[PDB]
């Protein structure tokens, strides 16, 4: 029955194609599968993970912030596909290379590996649940820190929920295998990410506060980004109980003068630790993480090199070996890092169906500001509403709406609104005079909301006349938007999607339908008809098997399936296929629909 | 083990189609499966063949002279598919309507069933025993006379056979289930008849002795073959024992005022009975046989309309129509005729890949000559050789060859030789003048230099001398019989050879097929044992196999149900696997993929 | 530019194909020559004799005549029957001087009428009457013979007798010496204006008396012998210089022959013309049966174009009166060398081939003539029932006796036809049809006969189905050309001239008073297209292939290239590269895939 549920899905994929990849590119034919590079066999070295278990975030902060060597977050198993593959990469590849780390990079403060898009597309787009995912993650890296991206307010959401909702989902992150959560507010209000921040202590893991980096601290004629809100924010957020002081520059903005003197005055503004993630979409982030590390920044992250460039991270092995005998040296060995990427290209080839035509680093992010996970989206977007040839001009636009909204912090969900904003404005061909102007505009959803005041409050508040003409009558308000939300019940809601599938549901479960009602659901429901498809490779994940092909499929830790494709029918008079497959070496017949 | 084996067959054809058909034009989708007439439930009555077992043959034949009604043979299960569809028709067909035949149509004199083209034809190309087909048809019909086409001394082959397997076959023939044998040589050489002749008659069966009919009787400018030519025949032929003679105008020259001439004054030269066989390709066939009724005659041949006209025999329904209530009326119900005639136009849909292209009547069969049953295989022949707009010039060069060979009968296998130079001379572009030439090399074909030489017999004036010592090349020829010249065969030594290639004992039916056709067999033989009963297949399944999700239904001994449920694709090993269910049970079939 | 108008069709039909040719067979990828005639001057014929002795004593030769005489019947009945009436005036025309060279003593080609006038412009796009004139030029020593309908002319009602005159006289006029006329329900006053008007010309009239039935079989008394002679003598009191048997359905048997052409030319004086079809697969024994009776003239096909549903093999019925008394002095060499070239011609058609295979005695049951078998079985599978095909056919037989018992020829053989097909389709039976309780929306063209538009039979029209097919309106049984106004030629002609803004031609005028809507759009066609007439055959049906070079003569030669031919553009139009006579020409047409 699972193993039938399995023959179901590979049926239907090998018959029918899957939704998001029939269509598009495909990877190469030969295409040697990704191999784990070979385990000497010796034990796993004590790493960060035994260091906060023994000494708590607050002294592990402190250990942090006195340490000598630079320490490295690999961003890989999140933010790298996230911003070159949109988010599409599987458990299977992921948790498999998770043991090489604990063996072979041991000195990694962490992985970051979840939350951010992850939580989300795991589920709606790859039929898999993040909770395993972690799971399996923390099992084969015991030794490192598992770091998430945490969006403050929205959770692993795009909306705001109730206070016991976040709290009810940090709950179970920590219990579920979150070490360091990251956690932002898009426009850097400290209060919004009161309630975050406290949950996360309450569970005694480290809770890194991020301010998202804007703007330009070193251009005079941008004054409201100076050095002084930087440092400023860092010491409200120690206030607020923070472990670490994150800089989070989504769109690769910083640059490295800017490093230089940002870095020097945070670490004289707070006593805390400080981390600094960045995106190379100008080509020039190395420079910027590196002058960093020359101005003392605690820890800096970096991705796989195969998955490293353009809008995801900068080069991991390339900054480590230009880091290397000087005196912030990090200790990884550059061999290591360079077989575990070779591993991360073979996986990469697998999700060519998911390859931007992005060609190369861009100096046109320092005018539009779009965040590296943004772009690609973005322009894919524009493409659908037949812009592809004035991506130019939804740039500008981009730039020109940000100006029109007060000149605001933009990074997921703030960034959305402001490219729906941005895209209308190409579409309908608006200046920003004509958007504000006494000229009807029927605003997008997202835009409204905002300036009602449902993602914060930005410094300087929102602007009056076109929050005026936007709301079309509506009152705005300026406090929290958690603090106008009913407490949900928890008892009733989980009767509710308990009653759905006529099952009870684990905690785990039960954070996610709070998170995703219908996505949660969703799965759920094919997680009944199709089983444990996390199991399966990438490539039949993905295209099913090839007439005659022989698959080997680990459906329990213990328990493996070899089946074999034999011959497909054509479509019966009811619409249906049959699949003749070899199971164990036992005739099995599967129909399917044929769906075109 | 015969269902694997069947099977085995239906997944090789799905797979790879029927070498046969592959590549020909197919029977139209919609298709409407010939239905077996629905039988009143009336009793089968008494017939000809009661008669014949009562009466021996010689009496049969005074019993047919006596009768007042012209007695009719009906063609279609031999000539006329041997005619119009390269002789390509199925047991499966053939044998389903006999049953039919002998319910509602049983003043018939005889079902022309057998010999001529069939008994090479069904084996070579069709994988079927043609006994068994004769054992089925047999039994559906055991009111009426079986009758076969017999070649002389060619049997039911191309090249004339030493005697005592000539005798053998016969032996088989009559012992299969044959009744009426209509027996020919191909130059009317009545020497080289005599042995067949005797064979019949030992067996106590109707020999039945034709004189092949070529030229006009009435025209003056032919005299070779004049009124006495035939009447002086039949006295011979008569004299030699024959119990009924037959005029067998193989390539439907014999008109109408002709016939008229010839039955009147045979009917007075012997007191044989006479049977008329001729073709339609003149398309008026049909007054000739209408005459010959006029003045006499005792028997016809036709064919049902469905396979009629053209080369195959005149159209059976018109033709009793057209005596419908005359003092001769043969007595055969024209709706049971059409009946038959519907059925047999279904059946023939299906053989839609063994259409010619010929639409319909042509004087030119006056000029060439070509018997009905070549014209088509020779047309195909020459386009084979790149000659087919050149098709008139092969035609004409037909009636060259004709004369050129001194003028003779043309029918297997002296029509084969007349072909074979023909096409040569088309080729080579050679005019019967460069043919004989001293100066001009000519490769003649084996056919040419071997009937010259004397093996197909002698023609009344020999063969031209010139033409002869050119052709021969200093061999030899002879003008005796040639089955004087040919070792008997030890038939003994022989049933061991055929029985230790195929590791078992055969039947004497088997070991006759072998004489006859040795290689033919052979294969035929290791073709059954691969591919089992395939005759008992409907037409469609055997040419064509099963469509994707097809059921079938097909009775081995036991009725089979059969769906093609899936086919993989083709394997390292070059093997593609058909998933059939087999009674609502799972059969994996592997065969070749022959592309 | 009467060049650029062909060299738009061209386009057109290069780009777009043929609608009558583009999903049905076509000919086999793989040229009919004209023969090449000695060069001799044509020898005198049956037109010049004609000429000298005038209908009445040129039908006392031909009764004196010992020789039987023949029609060939391939460039009417032949390819109507085989081809539905698809065959072209430039494969016609263009053997004419072969026939007029190679067989100077033919009585006649039966070259127009029957469905010819009508399927010539409204498939073909060609004018009958250039066909007509062609043929009359090529062959100036034999006489041409036309099929009339009677008071149908070349239509499917009884025109005004005045309509049927006008026609008449341009026929006349336009070359046709021998008019082959009949009635359908063999009523001879429904003939007399006809037959007068062609008498007027002083040209031929054969009056035919259509076959059906069976007169030796007693059971069937209706169509007896008296009937037949009864009809000939009557046909004489009306002036027919010619009598002929048209057995339109191919039903007489050799032994029926012998006695009706006996006595036949024991009632009249008149010579006998007999034409009949080979459906039955038996024809040429009742045609070879007519001649040993005496029979004067008879008609058949050249033999590519024989048997089945056409005449029967003209070559054979010749080679079997070869030597005898009545030889009728034909050279068999030169008849198989145009059977060749129709032959080469034949299979320019295969859109247009049926699949009849050969035989059927199946006729006799149903009586549908030759020419109509054919389509009424295309008719049947159009209506979803290929597989019912032998159930129409009973259906023909017992609508026919619902009928009376009627002769079935066109235009009742085509009444009779619907008639059979609502019957299968709307499953009744005579039973059925006729009832008292049972609602029946029959076919106009069965009102219309019941009515009296086609003529009255013998015994008149069964009381019982007319009164209900009539649903209230009231039968006339006088003759329907007694009841139709006479037509205002002068008005009528203002309206073709003022439709077409041009004087129009007394032929083209006698074209629009037989087929107004059908000859307007030929007209226009013409008009737009040129004279595509002059194309050959796979050019008219095919277009031209790429790199092709094609020679035609607009008046009495172009070399015309197909260069290449551009993608369609943006405006929906394709261009077409063609060099006419060395230079180059692009010629736009819109692609109407
Ligand atoms: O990919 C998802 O959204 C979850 C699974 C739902 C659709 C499956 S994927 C394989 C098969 N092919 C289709 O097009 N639909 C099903
Ligand atoms: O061709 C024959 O009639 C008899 C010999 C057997 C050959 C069989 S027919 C089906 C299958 N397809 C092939 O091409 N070969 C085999
Ligand atoms: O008008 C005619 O000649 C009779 C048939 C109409 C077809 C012509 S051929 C060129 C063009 N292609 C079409 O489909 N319509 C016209
Ligand atoms: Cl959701
Ligand atoms: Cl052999
Ligand atoms: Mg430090
Ligand atoms: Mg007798
Ligand atoms: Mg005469
Ligand atoms: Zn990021
Ligand atoms: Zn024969
Ligand atoms: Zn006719």
């Amino acid at each position: 029955d699972r193993a039938t549920k399995l023959l179901t899905y590979l049926a239907d994929v090998t018959v029918n194609g899957h939704p998001e990849a029939k269509d598009r590119p495909k990877p190469l034919e030969n295409a040697a599968r990704p191999v784990v590079p070979y385990a000497n066999g010796n034990g796993v070295k004590d790493g960060t993970k035994q260091l906060l278990d023994t000494l708590g975030p607050k002294k592990f902060g402190e250990w942090m912030r006195n340490e000598k060597r630079v320490l490295l977050t690999d961003t890989t198993m999140r933010d790298g596909h996230q911003s070159l593959l949109a988010t599409r990469m599987r458990t299977y590849d992921i948790a498999r290379i998770a043991g090489t780390y604990s063996h072979a990079l041991p000195n990694l403060l962490s992985l970051e590996c979840w939350g951010g898009a992850t939580f989300d597309v795991s589920m709606r787009f790859l039929t898999e649940d993040p909770w395993e995912r972690l799971a399996l993650i923390r099992e084969g890296a015991p030794n490192l820190l598992l770091q998430m991206l945490l969006r403050g307010a929205n959770g692993v959401g795009y909306t705001n929920y109730p206070d016991n909702v976040v709290k009810y989902f940090v709950r179970q992150a920590a219990k579920g295998g979150i070490d360091l959560f990251r956690v932002f507010d898009c426009l850097n209000w400290v209060e919004n990410m009161r309630v975050s921040m406290d949950a996360i202590a309450e569970e005694n893991k480290l809770c890194e506060a991020a301010i998202c980096y804007t703007g330009d601290i070193l251009n005079s004629a941008r004054p409201k980004y100076d050095l002084k809100y930087y440092t400023n924010l860092a010491v409200e957020l120690e206030k607020a109980g923070a472990h670490i002081i994150a800089v989070k520059d989504m769109a690769g903005l910083l640059k490295p003068a800017a490093a230089k003197v940002l870095f020097k005055a945070l670490r004289e503004a707070t006593g805390l630790p400080i981390h600094f993630h960045t995106h190379d979409t100008s080509g020039i982030a190395a420079a910027t993480v590196l002058a960093a590390v020359e101005a003392g920044v605690d820890a800096v992250d970096a991705a796989m090199d195969a998955l490293s460039g353009n809008t995801s991270q900068p080069c991991l092995g390339s900054i480590v070996e230009a880091l290397s005998g000087s005196e912030r040296d990090p200790g990884l060995d550059p061999a290591w890092i360079r077989r575990i990427s070779f591993y991360w290209e073979a996986v990469r080839n697998q999700y060519a169906a998911f390859e931007s035509d992005l060609k190369g680093p861009a100096s046109e992010v320092y005018l539009h500001e779009m965040p590296g996970g943004q772009f690609t989206n973005l322009k894919e977007q524009a493409r659908s509403l037949g812009l592809e040839t004035r991506w130019h001009q939804v740039a500008q636009a981009y730039a020109d709406a940000n100006q029109m909204f007060g000149d605001i912090v933009k990074v997921t969900p703030s960034s959305k609104v402001v490219g729906d904003m941005a895209l209308m404005m190409v579409s309908q061909d608006l200046t920003v005079a004509d958007v504000v102007s006494p000229r009807e505009v029927s605003f997008p959803e997202s835009v409204v909301s905002m300036l009602k005041g449902d993602l914060g409050q930005p410094p300087s508040g929102w602007p009056e006349a076109l929050q005026k003409k936007a709301l079309k009558g509506e009152k705005p308000y300026t406090v929290r938007p958690g603090s106008l939300l009913k407490e949900a019940d928890l008892d009733a809601e989980r009767k509710v999607i308990e009653k759905k599938l006529e099952r009870e549901v684990s905690d785990f479960e039960f954070a996610s339908y709070l998170m995703y009602p219908k996505v949660f659901t969703d799965f759920a429901l094919a997680s009944d008809t199709y089983g444990p498809v996390s199991v399966l490779p990438t490539p039949a994940y993905f295209y099913g098997l090839a007439d005659g092909e022989e698959l080997f499929a680990d459906i329990e830790k213990g328990k493996t399936l070899v089946i074999v494709n034999q011959a497909v029918s054509a479509t019966d008079s009811q619409g249906m296929v049959t699949v003749f497959f070899e199971l164990n070496g036992q005739p099995r017949r599967i129909k399917v629909p044929d769906r075109a």
